[PDB]
């Protein structure tokens, strides 16, 4: 049911519950692209790529802006997300090679 | 592509991307459900509705086991966003009720 359609917590919280899955199987996937990410990495120093992560954050802060959520939060919850993939990318890669 | 079929990072950052939008996208759409939750509250009190809080959490955990990523980190960012999303709650409902 759409957010108007909810006729009470019920169905606010079936939706919230599906949302909320829907965001774990994509941070699930995305684990998936970011050992793969690993194939095209030089070395382990190439990992961190710091330049990426400088152009992906505003880039979160506009998406945030432009779907009503403080751009802030938003941001900075991607910042600490994004450096964690970081930090499971460099312990894969040592890992299994 | 799948990860698999990656031919390089310009592919896997085109699939990050994606996904991480349809994050930020996940969470907009939940924003709507949680201003449409207040009118189903009674008054700053009722909002943060802590027994729902803690049945919230450990199912967080349980999806992020059967996705394959670290249960304590997808349980500790969904705290930072359930209490996140609290607060704009309690702040929504200060504004328009
Ligand atoms: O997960 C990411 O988005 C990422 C970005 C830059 C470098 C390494 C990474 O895992
Ligand atoms: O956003 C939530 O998931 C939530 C959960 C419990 C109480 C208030 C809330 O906004």
């Amino acid at each position: 049911k759409t957010p108007e359609d909810c006729t009470g917590l019920a169905d606010i919280r079936e939706a919230i519950d599906r949302i909320d899955l829907d965001i774990v199987q994509a941070l699930g996937r995305r684990m998936d692209y970011v050992k793969a990410a690993s194939r095209f990495k030089a070395s382990e120093a190439a990992i961190p790529a710091p330049e990426r992560v400088a152009a992906m954050l505003p880039e979160r802060a506009r998406w945030a802006e432009e779907n009503g959520l403080d751009a802030p939060f938003v941001e900075g919850l991607f910042a600490q997300i994004i450096h964690w993939y970081i930090a499971e990318q460099i312990k894969y890669w040592r890992q299994t090679r």
